């Protein structure tokens, strides 16, 4: 299946899954499981949630990794501080990449921002192969995260 | 790989994993982070597993928390299925041959999680695609792992409130 097909399907599956469920933790864990087992050549997929000061890991699929990430530090901290998606083809060349993120060869991080500008956290996907993610994954991952923010986080906050 | 390495028994392996679990959660205050990391640690330390994670009691029924594996059940009523049976009976369930959730599961162990004051926290659920993957040594080992999580993550956070 092409990337365009996979992300179109994932977007509707994700919306179906989280709209029918109030609990944010359930929705974050099921979302991580859905994406992780639908895309090949991944070794990590999951959430970090902002605690008012820094990122703190939430539900994820993969091996134990970073537990806390300061804003500005590494790919995830850079995404949270700049509020810009990070598409990294070679994590070992990303300036300031952090030790607990060493299992990843390439990475995509989408910042999650509430409608009122509050930093929610980041969505982080890692691969053990080089240049796994391109700008179509940028489009596709961001569409999945918009579903999550609108129909899981924004709902529970209200 | 490397057959000449030391080959530990189930008791020793679960004891080593309990110390790792203790070290992983001891100093982190956030309960959801510890639950996510604990699920990841156990799932990747034991072989022949296809699911490992938490369902948390919301006061009425079980609601899935952090887990490793494909999407499974989201909500489970008390008394329904292996996990709901564990939560209601407050008894550990060991199933050698598998209603719901992870379809590929052939054997399963569910450990109820109960607070110091008797509150039902939820359950810890692990599945294998192999028949009779879990025996009474796995039963004892999983219960010891869950004591670490309840003591050094859940009860720790509750007592600070």
């Amino acid at each position: 299946a092409s990337k365009a097909e996979l992300y179109a399907t994932l977007a509707e599956q994700a919306r179906s899954l989280v709209e029918s469920e109030p609990d944010l933790i359930a929705n974050a864990a099921n979302f991580s499981a859905l994406v992780y087992h639908s895309l090949d050549r991944l070794n990590w997929a999951g959430f970090y949630f902002f605690d008012g000061t820094e990122l703190v890991v939430g539900p994820f699929q993969g091996k134990p990794a970073c537990v806390r990430i300061a804003l500005g530090k590494g790919v995830c901290g850079t995404a949270a501080q700049t509020r810009q998606t990070q598409v990294v083809r070679d994590v070992h060349a990303f300036p300031g990449h952090i030790a607990c993120d060493a299992a990843s060869e390439s990475e995509i991080v989408v910042p999650l921002v509430a409608a009122d500008g509050t930093l929610i956290g980041v969505w982080d996907v890692d691969s053990p192969v080089a240049a796994r993610f391109d700008d179509e994954d940028r489009s596709g991952m961001e569409a999945l995260c918009r579903v999550f923010v609108e129909h899981a986080w924004q709902k529970a906050r209200d």
